[PDB]
């Protein structure tokens, strides 16, 4: 079963602006974790997008589950699709708050359970304020790391079957990402999963990376199906990344 389907997809943010997407063909199975990965601007993020229906294709189709999103309920699409975000967890708010905040009327609970996943929930229990922690610095101060597995809490907190993990912008201390990185395999259990990969060796351990390059999948497959194409686009960008 495929968790989510592209056909054909040609796409613009304005009338007259620029083909950002030209021709997307994607079919991803049922609990599969891709890796998107391609040069800054060749249309991973506007990809995304289109799966949450923020933007809507001139051509094509975009389907979950088999149900084009052109028809889909809004509400259910909403609550079918988590994101892990970055920099956008709300200083002025309880770490509880910044993880419910999609649906603010839900459990302690869920909230416990999906801090679990993401690795925050034992650094959130050594606090004085506990969940009820006001994230800003007047409280107690949390780091970037920190607030990163807090994102992930709240992406997971309503338990969606399709998880994307929004480029990271900003580089993470050691032991959250170490955290992140050894809970990735609870994070991801049971969930189609989609990885913008800033850096390349981020999703080498994924199902299928997708190489995009102006608007276009250029290459796609397991990392080493990838490396093993003569002049690929994704072993050049290996090598400039390489050390
Ligand atoms: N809300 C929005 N409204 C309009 N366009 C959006 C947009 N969000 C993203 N874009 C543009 O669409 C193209 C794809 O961006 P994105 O999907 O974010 O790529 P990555 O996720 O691969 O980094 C980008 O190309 C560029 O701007 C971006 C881009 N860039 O990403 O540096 C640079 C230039 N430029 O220097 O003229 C032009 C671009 N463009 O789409 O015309």
């Amino acid at each position: 079963h495929h968790d989510i389907t592209f056909r054909n997809i040609r796409f613009r943010y304005k009338p007259d602006s620029p083909v950002i997407l030209d021709n997307i063909n994607l079919s991803i199975k049922q609990g599969e974790v891709i890796g998107i990965v391609g040069r800054a601007g060749s249309g991973k993020s506007t990809l995304t997008k289109l799966i949450q229906r923020f933007y809507i294709p001139e051509n094509g189709q975009v389907l979950i589950d088999g149900h084009d999103l052109a028809l889909a309920d809004p509400n259910w699409l909403r609550r079918q699709v988590g994101v892990v975000l970055q920099d956008n967890v709300l200083l002025n708010r309880s770490i509880i708050d910044n993880i419910s905040l999609a649906n603010p009327g839900m459990s302690v609970e869920k909230v416990i359970y999906a801090a679990k996943l993401a690795g925050a929930h034992d650094f959130i229990s050594e606090l004085r304020e506990g969940y009820n922690t006001i994230v800003g610095e007047q409280g107690a101060g949390l780091s970037g790391g920190q607030r990163q597995r807090i994102a992930i809490a709240r992406a997971l907190v309503n338990n969606p079957k399709i998880l994307i993990f929004d480029e990271a912008t900003s580089a993470l201390d050691y032991e959250s990402e170490h955290v992140i990185m050894r809970n990735m395999h609870k994070i991801c259990k049971g969930r189609t999963v989609i990885i913008i990969a800033h850096r390349l060796s981020t999703v080498k351990n994924a199902d299928r990376i997708i190489v995009m390059e102006k608007g276009k999948i250029v290459e796609q497959g397991k990392h080493k199906e990838l490396l093993s194409e003569p002049e690929s686009l994704y072993s050049y960008l290996y090598q400039l990344q390489s050390d």
